[PDB]
């Protein structure tokens, strides 16, 4: 009986696409896939892949059934810091004590049920964690209000609606709300979360119950930030993928993994399922030898060879040359297909705009859909990509020609601004897509308020053409 | 050495060798050489083999290089090898009574070009046809044939009229047709060969030799001796040999299809401008600088596809050839002096094509007036310049630094070239988001924004029709 039956998918994951497990999908189009990610912290991608593979290999080899331990978490973090200069500074492998860890949270990484769960965390009140509106200051956040100071728990539901509304008022992608983590008993809290996980997992019978326990605890580990940095990589890109692979599910390819603080466990199950679905889509697209185009990104032969030359992960090679003969791929595939089915009947057009490429399937999806349905903007709680976006915004960010063509035919309002004040045009300019932009402009110029639509300003007071004029520009002090 | 210029053929980077045959005008829109190869599979490999095999032949023979019909016939056989499109019309064999006709647009013509053309006695004598008309079931349907009862005294004014008429139809549109000679092509081919060999020994200077070279390559093109492959044979192959005999590099053309209706003097400039392209490709490659000429940036995929496609044993022989008893500095100094003529003609336009340094650009545009910055080059200049502003050219070339400077000097971005295209139309066609966004910001900061965006070219297309058409395949495909 295998320990991590899901390792099948880690091997099935194409070598030249392996970086997708660590690099947020949100970066792909704008940062040459993984290039922007590796450049901020050279070495990280090799370190993160080695961490995931070496530890997966540790648990698959042991006779004991997999149980969470702080030593394991500590090893994961040490492994994520190897060769990384940016992470050597804050000592990897060792825990935080009284060192402060603070960060800002925008509306786009939050939900009302998320904020309710967050304020309801007794270890946040007990540990003296801070949360509320303010500004970034000289020595950390300058809080106007701290919601954990004299928090009446009865008030939590209405306060969560107010905190969310306040966060939106500032801007979906703007940071007004700050979080200062616990500076006492982090070692006790890390052990208590570990204890809770190990105890609760044996309680869950269904796969969907196990997923809620898994995310519920990964969230508590993220919210408690036990290390100075590499908290995300350690818990969501590493730790999380092991119990997923223990259930025989693939690892998670995230668009925006930075939602484990202010999203609810139920909403995180969906976020994780969507991310498991991206691994399935990459693997299937690679099997059928179809160029992978997820999240509007088309890799170049130059990007692929550079990554292949940069790849150095001995434990990943061990997994790639590993035997899976006494493992049924069909049953494994059928289990994840059934697990993922929940994602099917939810925002059909939006998911269509992200995943659907066949014009016949697209034409059928958009048949008998009304004006409110085709112009629908998903509300708070759905995975971050959907929030405030129309099928048209999503079709533009995905490079979905066939969906955009169909939406134009169904007469979708291309002037609708998302929660960042951006139109389909703003995104076309940012992505650098000439065809999508030309297609929208033809529509815009065939209407009366053309000049008004072209001059629509987003949250940053920028026009689609400010973004177009800024497209491709380097991040270097260079003459040419 | 027989061909000192072979030095540059070797100095030409292997993965860029296709640039000698593929018109620069195609590069941006057709993935460099990809569109060219796909029209006649095998053709670039043949063209290269023809040029190298015959250059290697003349260098190896102790006799001084002299043009012969056998050589020309050999070039043509070589250009058709493994090429199915060229096998149909028998390579190496000369035309007799088989018709050869094509249309000529204003953009490939000049007044001095048309004057020289009508003045060609072998065109009148051989019964060649030229004038306005339409394409018909069995060839062009002529409304007028200028070679029928041509009074030579009328030629200068007729050339102005033919040109004006050609413009009236549209710069890139074909209204004027040419039906070549169908009698004594073999005599004319020999007479042109005889004339060349005799005239070349008469020219003392390099500039005199260049006029004799083009004058004859033009007559060979105008007489179309073969049914097919006349361009490759004469301008991409034949022409490069006497250039390499003078110690000059071979010619990298933007538009080589100007050897019918351009004058010999105007063709010297076209050829010099093409020789200068080879010099820029080589120098950029030497400095490990990515080559960006004519708005095209090759992808690693395009380079490796061409590297896997390349097969020319004579080219390899040239690449592994010795040039120790050849002074590269003297060779380089001779071409620099030869190309110096090109320096003070349309400074801003050339700047827009070649210049990339912002300091050089800023200096070039200093003390330049409104008429100078918005200047559209008239008929006679190499085809790329005709009717274009420095701004059109900056956009076609992907020259960000020049476009940035032109916007600062307040260049009119609404000016239409002779095809009815604005700087915006070209930005949409090239697919450049940054250039387009930059122009749109300027357009939207003016009153007639909506008018400028709705400017229709000759094809009745808007800049945005081209943007919407950008990247679209040439295949019956759903996805
Ligand atoms: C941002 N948080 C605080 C909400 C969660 C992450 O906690 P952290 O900052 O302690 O850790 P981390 O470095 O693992 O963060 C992971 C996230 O940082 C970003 N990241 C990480 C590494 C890197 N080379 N470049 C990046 O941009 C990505 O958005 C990634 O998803
Ligand atoms: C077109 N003319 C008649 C004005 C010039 C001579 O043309 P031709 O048909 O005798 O011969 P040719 O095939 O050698 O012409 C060369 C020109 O044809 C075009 N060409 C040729 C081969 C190819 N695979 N693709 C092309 O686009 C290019 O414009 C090239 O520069």
């Amino acid at each position: 009986m295998p320990n991590l039956p899901g390792l099948y998918f880690l091997q099935a994951y194409p070598s030249e696409e392996i970086w997708r497990l660590f690099v947020d999908g949100r970066f792909w189009s704008k940062e040459n896939g993984w290039r922007g990610y590796e450049s901020r912290e050279p070495g990280c991608l090799n370190a993160a892949l080695e961490s995931l593979c070496s530890i997966a290999l540790q648990v698959e080899k042991s006779g004991e059934e997999f149980e969470l331990s702080v030593d394991l978490i500590k090893r994961i973090h040490k492994k994520c810091g190897k060769k990384v200069e940016e992470l050597q500074e804050k000592n990897p492998g060792e825990l935080r004590t009284d060192e402060p860890v603070s960060f800002g949270i925008p509306a786009g990484r939050a939900s009302i049920k998320g904020i309710e769960e967050f304020l309801s965390l007794v270890f946040l009140t007990e540990g003296g964690a801070e949360f509320g509106p303010g500004k970034a200051g000289p020595f950390g956040p300058r809080f106007d209000k701290n919601y954990f100071k004299n928090l009446n728990p009865e008030q939590i539901p209405d306060l969560a609606k107010q905190i969310y509304f306040d966060m939106c008022k500032y801007g979906h992608s703007n940071t007004n709300h700050f979080y200062l983590a616990v500076m006492k008993n982090v070692d006790v809290y890390l052990e208590k979360i570990t204890q809770s996980y190990n105890k609760e997992i044996k309680t869950a019978e269904t796969l969907d119950e196990k997923l809620k326990i898994i995310v519920k605890h990964i969230r508590m580990y993220e919210v408690l930030a036990p290390f100075r940095d590499a908290n995300g990589r350690t818990f969501v890109n590493n730790l999380l993928n092991i119990p997923l692979m223990q259930q025989g599910l693939p690892p998670a390819t995230f668009y925006e993994p930075n939602v484990f603080d202010l999203y609810s466990a139920e909403e995180l199950v969906v976020v994780v399922k969507e991310a498991i679905f991206n691994t399935v889509e990459i693997i299937e697209q690679s099997k059928r030898k179809t160029p992978i185009t997820l999240y509007g990104y088309h890799s170049s032969l130059e990007e692929q060879t550079k990554f292949r030359d940069m790849l150095d992960s001995p434990s990943y090679e061990k997994i790639k040359h590993m035997d899976f003969s006494d493992l049924n791929p069909e049953k494994l595939h059928l289990k994840t297909q059934k697990c993922l089915s929940s994602l099917n009947e939810q925002y059909p057009l939006h998911r269509g705009a992200i995943y659907l490429s066949d014009p016949g399937e697209i034409k059928l999806l958009l048949s008998n859909r009304n004006e409110s349905q085709i112009n629908q903007q998903i509300e708070q709680g759905a995975p971050p990509i959907y929030v405030g976006k129309t099928p048209a915004h999503l079709a533009v960010i995905s490079g979905n020609m066939a969906m955009l063509d169909e939406l134009i035919a169904k007469k979708a309002d291309l002037s609708l601004q998302d929660y960042d004040g951006k139109t389909a045009l703003h995104y076309a300019a940012e992505c650098g897509n000439m065809q999508i932009m030309g297609k929208i402009l033809k529509v815009v110029l065939s209407q009366e308020d053309a000049i008004k639509v072209l001059n629509i300003k987003d949250n940053h007071g920028k026009t689609a053409f400010h973004y177009a004029a800024e497209f491709g520009t380097p991040e270097l002090i260079s003459a040419l």
